[PDB]
């Protein structure tokens, strides 16, 4: 069953090497696309792939902060001018345009990748497969009578209303995870995920404080001025067919495990989802 027949037969969006982190940035913003692969002008050679996650890295986040800290001398405005391959993932996960679905799902699952190029024996982009776009093609292959429970990640990390960004921004990094629920005193008051930190900085409040930058106030910035407060949330014996069809028509890859009083039992993913056809 070969990838390329679910594969989304859309124009793959792309960067380059030389585009800049404020331009792949607005890439990302615009298209609603989170992953962009980063292709030769060129070849169109897959060469890197650069996602929100490595834009919270690069804010506070991890290692790539030091762009901005050393080099730029704590500048965002003028560290964001250099080339996105400063801060893109090189040696790409990829896929074999005769690569079938079980090899995508093995992928997904041991190599913690939600998502990866299609590509030619040349390494030219030919699309893009990511867990959803499985997850959709394989929903009615899911038992009606399935319950989520076993799939369950039993251990949450989790951030709190009264984090700063920065902080939050180093747990998502460091254990690599997009998504944390917002807890409070036990109980779930929010989910913040790597995308409302990307949306923060296309904000009029953020390109204010930049101007005067004082970037600062843009990490300092605390989880409850930002996190959505209300969540999809699963519950312990809610069908996995319901969950997985819930993430898919909605474009949510994880929803935190609640009590009846909102106590955080777990969270599922679409990687969990996924787990059913292991
Ligand atoms: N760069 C891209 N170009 C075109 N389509 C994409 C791109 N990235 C993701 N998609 C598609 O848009 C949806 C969003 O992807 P998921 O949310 O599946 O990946 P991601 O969180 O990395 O954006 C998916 O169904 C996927 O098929
Ligand atoms: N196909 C891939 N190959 C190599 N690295 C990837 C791939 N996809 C994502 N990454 C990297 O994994 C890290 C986490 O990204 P996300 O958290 O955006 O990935 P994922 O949604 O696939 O779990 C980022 O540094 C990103 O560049
Ligand atoms: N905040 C979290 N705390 C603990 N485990 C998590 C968290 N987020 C995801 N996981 C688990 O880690 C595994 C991979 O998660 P993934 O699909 O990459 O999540 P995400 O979309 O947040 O990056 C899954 O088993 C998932 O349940
Ligand atoms: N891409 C990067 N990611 C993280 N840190 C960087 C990056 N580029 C430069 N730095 C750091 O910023 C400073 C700039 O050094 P250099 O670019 O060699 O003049 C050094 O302290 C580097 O460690
Ligand atoms: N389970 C959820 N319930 C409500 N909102 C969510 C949930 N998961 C993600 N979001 C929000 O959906 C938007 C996109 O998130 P993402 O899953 O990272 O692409 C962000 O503003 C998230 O806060």
């Amino acid at each position: 069953v070969r990838v390329m027949k679910i594969a989304q037969n859309k124009k793959i969006v792309t960067v380059y090497p030389t585009t800049t982190i404020r331009k792949a940035l607005m890439t990302m913003n615009e298209n609603k696309y989170r992953r962009l692969p980063v292709v030769n002008a060129g070849n169109n050679k897959v060469v890197g792939i650069i996602t929100s996650m490595d834009i919270v890295d690069f804010m506070g986040g991890g290692s790539k902060y030091n762009l901005i800290r050393e080099k730029h001398e704590r500048n965002f405005l003028a560290a964001i001018n250099e080339p996105v391959r400063e801060i893109m993932e090189e040696n790409v996960i990829t896929l074999k345009e005769n690569a079938d679905i079980d090899e995508a799902i093995e992928t997904f699952l041991t190599k913690n990748v939600g998502g990866a190029p299609i590509v030619n024996d040349e390494n030219q982009l030919i699309s893009l497969i990511t867990e959803r776009d499985v997850i959709r093609a394989l929903l009615d292959k899911i038992d009606e009578n399935e319950v989520i429970d076993d799939y369950i990640t039993r251990d949450v990390i989790v951030a709190t209303p009264g984090e700063r960004l920065k902080d939050v921004a180093r747990t998502m990094v460091r254990n690599g995870f997009r998504r944390l629920p917002v807890v409070s005193e036990g109980r779930l008051v929010g989910i913040i995920t790597s995308t409302d930190f990307i949306k923060l900085l296309g904000s009029d409040w953020a390109f204010n404080h930049m101007q005067t930058g004082n970037v600062r106030e843009i990490t300092n910035v605390r989880m409850e001025e930002i996190m959505k407060r209300d969540v999809i949330t699963a519950k312990e014996g809610d069908k996995l067919k319901k969950i997985a069809e819930i993430m898919v028509t909605n474009d949510i890859g994880a929803l935190p495990v609640v009590d009846e009083n909102l106590r955080i039992k777990g969270i599922i993913t679409e990687k969990d989802v996924l787990k059913y056809f292991a």
